[PDB]
């Protein structure tokens, strides 16, 4: 309620960025070797799981978390089951630190069809989204992907991106739309072009605001149209393949558009490195990404 | 004369790829930083090349680097007058690793016009290629940058780094060229396609054959003709931004091609990391970029 409006407002006004920690099981080994501990390092799925969230908990009880840099995070639902230091997630991450938590809500992809991959149904999501308001989470995340400038494929990224949009916002619940263009695009520049013109045509016909996560554009600023939509509450984007030093490049060109990265935000830390060094790359991994996210 | 022959044909042959270690000064805060050493840590210039000489000594004398999957490395010029193990830097990348040595030659870009930044002139080249040789080192690289598809641009790109390459050859030197095209060019397959026509022209009227680093192309497979030129000796690939695993997935899908990355190979790796982690994290980092090079 008081919550709910404070944590609008920090969404809304505040400078700084959102850490995506949302990694699926599937995605987990990748994060945990880059972390330094490899598949060969665990054999089974539980303890894979502790580990990730051993990293997780390392991340988020470190004093470069306590810095308002940070204004959002987006947690896997194992982890919002999950406790830090003896208390739910969700509820440390808002508590304890001040950043507004969010949940991934997608359970993967379909194949690629029309240059696309569409995001598999998920007949239970609303089950979820009541699930995570029981958790205090404030919002949502979901991921699709472009891969083509498709019309048709585009088209259809978008219409189900405001549909399950719709769907989570009923519940309460502020979803950030991902429609990620692959920076690999052969024609980026047109896949954003269309993009940006669902996008908007979408926006125009709601009612209430949402947030987008996307690719950094191939054209420098080509989403202001976007940021300044005011059924838009706050424009985040993805790394997507780019190193942290080439992500924070690039988004410092796009005014208005802060940061959202997983991987990046954190290569450099590992298991075995002491306590202070990870703390001093995370702190300026974070100074690095805040001041390119608020240009 | 036969490390010469032995060090041609493994650069011809031997599966695997290049590290380039060759950060100049004003390049080595960023490599630093990133190994978690900041700028704050060091006051003076002769302090910073310390530490970036016990990383790079650190690496080189790594069980890692004793794979056989780096064939050569890049050298600074400062690390070519420094020791490792009590012994000059390229004898012991040969000598004691079987690692073919490289020096980067250039001293940096020109300001930008016709959308491309050409090398500085440097009137001593020839003194320093015959301080290599006394080195016994067996290659050198240069550096010029791309950033538009400028056809008056690129022809000057292209020609000035083969006049550089025709003068190091005379010296028993085999250049890699590295015209790099920035992964962010407003029309990359377009300055792509000009640079490939550029590099054909000049190679069709070359004796000797040299080698070429390139950004990973925007089209798959586009320097298919470039790697099957007889004056083509072997093609290896910057990273220019993208992330070790991103570089590795579209490098995989060029075929012939071969790494050749710095910041890349190493991110993960630290200053205050157990030996353990860090010959670990190194040894799977250089498989990754090997599997990905091999392709």
């Amino acid at each position: 309620n008081a919550m709910n409006k404070e944590q609008l407002q920090q969404m809304r006004q505040a400078p700084g960025f959102v850490g995506a920690l949302d990694q699926s099981g599937g995605s987990t080994p990748k994060a945990l070797k880059a972390y330094g501990i490899q598949p060969d390092a665990y054999q089974s799925e539980e303890e894979m799981f502790d580990l990730i969230h051993q990293m997780r908990t390392r991340m988020i009880t470190s004093p470069a978390f306590a810095t308002g840099k940070i204004i959002g995070v987006i947690l896997f639902e194992r982890t919002m089951r999950g406790k830090i230091e003896g208390m739910p997630t969700a509820d440390f991450l808002w508590e304890k630190r001040h950043i507004v938590p969010f949940l991934k809500v997608d359970k993967g992809l379909q194949d690629e069809a029309n240059g696309v991959q569409l995001m598999k149904p998920f007949p239970e999501l609303g089950k979820l989204c009541e699930e995570a308001v029981g958790y205090h989470v404030f919002g949502t995340k979901m991921r699709s992907v472009i891969k083509q400038a498709n019309e048709q494929g585009i088209r259809d990224i978008v219409e189900q991106q405001f549909q399950w949009g719709k769907e989570i916002l009923s519940h309460g619940l502020v979803p950030i739309l991902e429609p990620e263009v692959d920076i690999h695009c052969p024609e980026k520049a047109k896949a954003e072009e269309i993009l940006k013109r669902e996008l908007l045509a979408q926006l125009d016909k709601m009612t209430e605001p949402v947030m987008l996560k996307i690719t950094i554009p191939t054209v420098d600023n080509f989403y202001k149209e976007i940021i300044e939509h005011p059924m838009m509450l706050r424009v985040v984007a993805l790394s997507g393949g780019y190193s942290r030093e080439q992500a924070n490049e690039l988004l410092s060109r796009n005014h208005g558009v802060i940061a959202s990265f997983s991987r990046a935000l954190v290569e450099g830390l590992s298991a075995r490195q002491t306590d202070a060094e990870f703390n001093a790359m995370l702190e300026a991994s974070i100074e690095d990404v805040y001041q390119a996210s608020i240009k």
